[PDB]
Order: C-alpha cells, then sequence, then structure tokens
C-alpha cells in the first residue's frame, strides 16, 4: 500500500478520417491561376440531296 | 431374464460455449493497473494570408 500507482498502458487512438472524394482528385503543377475548359457544340447530321 | 443390465452407451454431451466477443479481446502482460488512452483534438486547416 506505499507505491506509486503504475500505468499498463498508454494508447493512442488515431482514427484515419477519409475525404470520400479523393479519387476525383487530379494533380496540376500550381503553375498559373486560371483554368478553363470547353465543349463542341452539336451539328446534326443532314440528308444529302443531288440539286 | 437373470442376467443384470448392460449399457450400450455412455455418452458425454459437451457442447462448446462460445464467447461472441472473444474476436475483441487483446491480450496484455497483466503488469501494473492503470490503462489510459488519449486523442488528439481536431484543428481544422485554415487559409493562409500573406498581410
Amino acid at each position: 500500500k506505499y507505491l506509486f500507482p503504475k500505468i499498463n498502458e498508454t494508447l493512442l487512438i488515431d482514427i484515419a478520417l477519409g475525404n470520400r472524394f479523393n479519387w476525383l482528385a487530379k494533380e496540376q503543377d500550381f503553375i498559373g491561376q486560371y483554368s478553363e475548359e470547353y465543349v463542341i457544340m452539336d451539328t446534326v447530321p443532314i440528308n444529302m440531296d443531288l440539286s
């Protein structure tokens, strides 16, 4: 009854918190500051006539 | 009709009773008496400003 209380273990609980959208993340080169994007608009195929 | 009755078999029914939480059981060394645990509290990432 005269000893100092001693620790069995000390346990770092480290939970790996994850970003669910990480598989979308592209990686750039961090150069310039404006990203732009563009598409090509539809031109529907037309019938041909020989007249 | 004058013989003593004789045993065909005697059958020890031994059912293996299982602890369903046994896969959680860590094993320590039984040394000391206080287990403690700790986490690291959140510090949210902050924007940087050059001023």
